[PDB]
């Protein structure tokens, strides 16, 4: 079973006003499977008036009653996982197994931002004259215009939802027209725990009119993007165009930095196993393998048969750990990114290829003999290709992770306390994980730098973009 | 006795490469008094790539040494006040009186910032696996575009400077044309004090071609703009479209709400000697009066009294109490304004025309009986002009005062626990002083929401735009 | 139906090895309902024993698991808040209705903490050597030796549990041995939830060989009480003796100050009600009222009518508002007080006599034109007694209020923003509630000072006293 | 050249009022060299009197003039170091060049603290009901009784004195008898600054009959100890029986574990370095040296060739490298040290003898082979011996650093980030440093747990001790 989505605008499950629909495909087999409304501008209007009236509601709602509201729809987005999964799996090409990853996950973070709603702290700052109280207060910034894309439908939702509703801001999200069902079944748990009327909306159409509309209009105080660098400097143009707060989670090129003394079966598993995680489409996805001379031909080694491991299907079938990619055009800059590696002189050391005719299928690629100029270690290709180039020293490691304008997520394996120290210090990125794969739990800061973005998505630090500051200095 | 200004590009005073200067008035009388640098592109080149190699030299200084050499900068700062206030009493119109407060109180905030940088802590979270350290890091963001307007001339630069000093971060300003000596002597202070050659650098010209080429480059990891809303929307857009951190802070359209229960000649004192503070050339001055009905007429009559007490003059003479305004196109704007009021039926209590034919004399003014659409009710005057209201009740006063896209600062006059909670939770301001005039104390977060811009420029918050955060998980 | 209790000492419930109990009565008929095992020293031991082999389990449970954990026993205690109330009602005295108030706020207490323990941050400081990492981390202190007393059986409990395990802690309690049974459920509860054998211990006996036995042994890293002053103090003196870690709850003696301005029937009403709540044996009631001469005459007469409103019987019985007090000495302990206030030349407003022949009902009292030297005005009562006497300067009323070594609530009743922040620097306290009765929720700080004693039981600094602080510095 | 010392008491130098004196002698000669004054009980009214108004006028000075005093007083310190050194060096033994360092980093420390006190933050929580204001405010606890040892005369008043000055506590010390003059000098900047009569004050005379009058009097709300842990016991427990707020820093007994992949050279140069410090006379000195196996006997010949190396002398002389131990008493416990291991069969591989025989000369001496029941492994030697043993097991030397009942410091020699993870986890300290000797830093936290007391004197930390915390909830 799929089902078709509609708009969620005022409490109300409701078709666009035109009454127009997209297509949403299958990825594994190309087949559609349902439909979506097509908002246009009037829709979008109700939905804005609304969010100005949810806002003025979840606004006075006391931060322990807001967090009891998530916490159901937390148990609620847990009990109906199996349901969720099936659809987003359907829509978005991931194994099932994964999809229920992402929705169990969907749920810690409901809650852990719930309690952080809590813990949105003032201060009392020491006063210059003790006739005058000083203080500082923390107050919601307002009604959130969202856009979120189709790799994590419903995690790449959830962290931003979460965190407009912990501050008391409502929220208006545009989800993915290429995978709308599981956001959908996210924010119904929402309306079904008790969010009021206005507080959440959820539209699809063109993405382009929409962030175009919802952007510059007045009911809209901050604006939140994860997607491709260059639409977030478009968007974030325009937000400061007409004076919004913004934050963005952009792209990412993630080194990996497999020092000398490193283990090498473990970054083998730990960095080969993140690898091809929703088929590489993530933006902290394992993609740049810096690894030391004496290592590399064991690493690249034992990395091929990882990628030859992974059994390539349909991600309803069991046994299927590596899916259809999301979309055709994810199919094309697969060939592209191979056809370039092989032309600049790379070797593919397996995978290369579609799987099949029907559907998005492409097989898991090590590429090694890497140059510099290869559109593989410059653009983020998100997908399931890993490319190894080797080094002698460490810091020309540290250079060449440095070098893109990219720096969102990094990685290393090593022993020594010093190259750990050097490391955190040295690596120009949001995060990093040494000996271990990613574990981007909702209290750890999530978030990049230079053209990665900016604004966090973990933490407390994820709340400061949905407050404003206010320094009160009242004289008795 | 004023002096000539040059550029401070890699730790020495020089002309622009073209030998281009810009002509000094002093806004009192019209004349020359002297002449800055005019920078064009190769000086810019020069200053980036000397701003470059002086983060990574500062970024390495821990931060007790940059504490300490902030507090040298600090103290040649409060020596040389006087002095430095004399230029920027020649070159920007401000009573000499007031020009000292300002320049003493720059030491007050680079002392206290330097002390905030070595408190820039990270964070260690307890781990999901505890074979891991999760820990939240803190680093500099890179060289700073900061571009400074002429009504704090040095107060302007100081915050956005000592910010970027406290946190590791270079330094690039682009201060104003027409008051260039006095910041130029504040960042004399800082070279005198030994902070190292390209950790600052300050330029002169043309401010778009300089704003247009710096922010897009490369080197430029971060920018702040205080300036106009319409200057700061175009430049936030540029900063946007390159994806450059930005902070903003931007006009501002003060509510003064005086309530039934307030002390009268407190109010006119506290704000009306805080609507006058450098002619009303402030983004924080009060502007739009609202005061109870009940006390209405003895609340404006008292104003006016005030008013018509400021004596006017050159700065230079220590009784004047009122200086002339900082540039013709301050005067023209007076006219604009005094006319709308007079053309939709507001009354003219006092002053309302320009003092003699020779520099920028404006006479203070009070306005009442103002209908909603009056441009002085809607547009940020930014000069010598109080414009008052009556309201009935609290809650309408409220309303009037958030009705406006700016929301900086925000000025109340009551005695009741009830009505400070109240304009405490409902009123959208970023800073909020009641029954006192303006204190902003740098420890005390300073900055807007909505159209009047985004970041803080006090308190602990105002490192965080300067710095990045980063999670790092090491398993062991 | 009531059940008799056993000791809890690894995961087991037990009797004590010599076989000894303790009987338990009805306060309200003076009846036997059941026993409680008595503890001797070889229990003791095997209880040492455990909780040492749970620290050691314990502090290893990372703090998310440890969190659901929390979570799960107080899903419990809520599903069991009706059968744990029956069995507090017949043990202790106080009305159904309110134990099933504190069963419940005892869950909400249960989650808060757990919520918090997520949340024991420590730090990274900025270095004076940047290659070294300076850090600062937060562990458990160790096994904690825990003594509660009878006037919230579960309440008074749930703090300090929920505070040693969200550390990391283990945690053994000498429960209340007139009032076993409900805080033994409450134990029952986190057994059944999976906290781990040894993690929990509940012992009863004699107080004294406990407390003389548990506090020096080597296992008891951490001691806390919450009891009457003397007792507190022979505590404190052995936990010092043997360096140990101690906090302390001890005695209150409440003002409250209704000011000239107050909303009289607003401070009848809250102040009046927290006095008769759990008939005044609390350590925050409310005891000195303080009432300016203007309303004074209007105050007591609404007091008298509150009292005389309440319905005193068998706290099972519905209707009842006031039940027995806790044991035959609380009757005795009013009666004195009572006779000691006529003696002074104090007036009897209404109650001062005991109710019938069985059980311990005392009439709620309210005593005016009460002198300073009056038993009432100077020993805490902790019973259903209000004392009232006038002040006409708010700065007798001060004065007066900070007299007694006792300071742990404080009330007043007030309008104006000067009298809030007067009473908020002046009055020695540690917790003031200003127009409404104590809310005293689990995120607040709740603690005294000077002979009330030290430590927090509420907000992060509830955690503070079950944690160690450790400066790690390590050179690369 | 050396001075006479006085009490302080209200801002006065004075004789005690009986004019009794103690005499001060030198422990490199034996010679007495000078007197301090004797106080009794009249002396110490006088001062608690005055230590109540000091209080009470000290809490009303804002924050920022507070630093400012202090940041005064650090001034003086540092430019009147060398001559204070000189009263240091004759009184307690330790070279000149030692009692500089020790001098210069008290002014270090008076400057961080003087800006922490300006950081002693409050909070606001996020209320239940709208309609109430929930602050939680920090304030001073009140008149301290602090009483400092000998070892380190400066530094250990230092670090107490600072917090309590910059919470708006007021000060009363008792320095040490045998080294009075160093303290008193620390003592005289705060009074050339600024700091106002009564605010602080110092004592010399019978330590006993001081802290057993002080402790339970009235106006002393919080009493701080550093020395011995037998006579903290003994305070803790008379603080206890008044209810009175304590911390206590107490002996320690250092582990040093030297790991297999340790440099050596490093470990000799670091630990050695810090043994010999104060000849041993440090809470934190390295006492229990744990060598993996692999380089015990390397360790011990190379710590053996550091410890001839000291030149010992009086500490005048400026090439001094160790001088006299402070007082008779320590030669007594040297020889009974070395006598209990040459008895159990431990070898003396340098030193072991008194030199000369006059002042208090200790040879720096090193130990090895050292069996776990020698006293020099057990209590803490507090002089220049070090005990060396092998171990094969990383974790068998963990679970020996971890036998004692003191915990204060740590040092570890390791290169892997594994060990650093593991040390850091599981070594029960308050302290570990990590590839170097000891850097405490003032912004770093310095306390003990178990036998070694509770309480930080370094970080925000320090100020807890000194401040009161207070929930305050207004309902408009
Ligand atoms: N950071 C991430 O997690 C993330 C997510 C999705 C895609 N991407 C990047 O971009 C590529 C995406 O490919 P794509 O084929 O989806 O192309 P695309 O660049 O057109 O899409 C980028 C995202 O932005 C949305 N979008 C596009 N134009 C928009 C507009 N004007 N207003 C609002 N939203 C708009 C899309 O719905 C999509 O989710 C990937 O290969 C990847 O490198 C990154
Ligand atoms: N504190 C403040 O926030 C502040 C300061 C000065 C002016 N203003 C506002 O601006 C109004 C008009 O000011 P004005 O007469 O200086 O005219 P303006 O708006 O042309 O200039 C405003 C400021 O921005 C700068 N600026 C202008 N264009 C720029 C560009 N392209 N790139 C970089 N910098 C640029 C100027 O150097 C000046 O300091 C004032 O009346 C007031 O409303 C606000
Ligand atoms: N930094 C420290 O923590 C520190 C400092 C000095 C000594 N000690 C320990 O104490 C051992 C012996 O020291 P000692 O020879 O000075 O003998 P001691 O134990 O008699 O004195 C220790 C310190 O406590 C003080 N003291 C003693 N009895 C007191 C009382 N009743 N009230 C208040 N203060 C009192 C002394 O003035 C002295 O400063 C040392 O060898 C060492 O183990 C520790």
């Amino acid at each position: 079973t799929y089902t078709d989505t509609q708009l969620l605008i005022d409490g109300e499950w409701v078709d666009a006003a035109s009454g127009k629909t997209i297509d949403v495909v299958n990825p594994a087999t190309g087949k559609p499977i349902g439909r979506v409304a097509h908002a246009g501008i009037a829709d979008l209007d109700r939905a804005l008036a609304a969010a100005q009236s949810g806002f003025e509601a979840w606004r006075k709602v006391p931060a322990h009653e807001r967090a009891a509201t998530m916490r159901k729809a937390a148990a609620l987005v847990r009990e109906r996982a199996d349901a969720i999964a099936q659809l987003m799996t359907q829509e978005q090409g991931k194994p099932l197994t994964e999809a229920r990853v992402e929705v169990l996950s969907a749920a810690d973070i409901i809650e852990w931002f719930a309690d952080e709603g809590r813990r949105v702290y003032g201060r009392i700052v020491p006063p210059r004259n003790l006739g005058a109280q000083q203080t500082v207060v923390k107050e919601p910034v307002g009604p959130v215009a969202a856009f979120t894309p189709w790799n994590f439908p419903v995690n790449q939702v959830v962290r931003k939802l979460s965190a407009a509703l912990a501050t008391g801001c409502s929220f208006l999200v545009k989800a993915p027209e290429e995978t709308p069902a599981s956001p959908a079944a996210l924010l119904r748990a929402f309306v079904d725990a008790g969010v009021p009327a206005g507080v959440i909306g959820l539209v699809y159409g063109d993405p382009a009119e929409i962030s175009s509309y919802l952007i510059p209009h007045p009911v809209i105080r901050k604006v939140t993007f994860t997607g491709s660098t260059p639409v977030g400097k478009q968007l974030a143009s325009l937000a400061g165009l007409h004076m919004k707060r913004a934050t963005m989670e952009l792209g990412g090129h993630a080194p990996v930095i497999v020092a000398e003394d490193a283990d090498v079966a473990l970054a083998v598993k730990a960095a080969g196993g993140a690898k091809f995680r929703n088929a590489g489409q993530v933006c902290i996805s394992p993609t740049r393998f810096l690894v030391h001379n004496s290592i590399r031909d064991e690493f690249t080694r034992a990395l091929v048969k990882h990628a030859e491991g992974l059994k390539v299907g349909n991600g309803l079938e069991e046994g299927t750990t590596l899916g259809a990619l999301a979309n055709p055009r994810r199919l094309t800059a697969m060939a592209s990114v191979i056809d370039n590696a092989r032309k600049v002189g790379a070797s593919i050391e397996t995978g290369g290829e579609r799987i099949g005719s029907e559907g998005n299928f492409f097989a898991p690629t090590v590429i090694a003999n890497v140059p510099l100029d290869a559109d593989v270690f410059n653009n983020e290709p998100f997908g399931p290709v890993a490319a190894i180039r080797g080094f002698d020293k460490l810091e020309e490691a540290i250079a060449e992770a440095n070098r893109l304008p990219f720096g969102l997520a990094g990685y290393a394996f090593t022993r020594s306390f010093a190259n750990v120290h050097l490391l955190t210090q040295r690596l120009e990125v949001g995060m990093l994980w040494i000996n271990q794969p990613a574990t981007p739990w909702p209290e750890m800061p999530f978030g990049g730098v230079k053209d990665s973005g900016y604004g966090s998505e973990g933490g407390p630090e994820a709340l400061e973009p949905y407050l404003v500051t206010k320094s009160v200095t009242v004289m008795a």
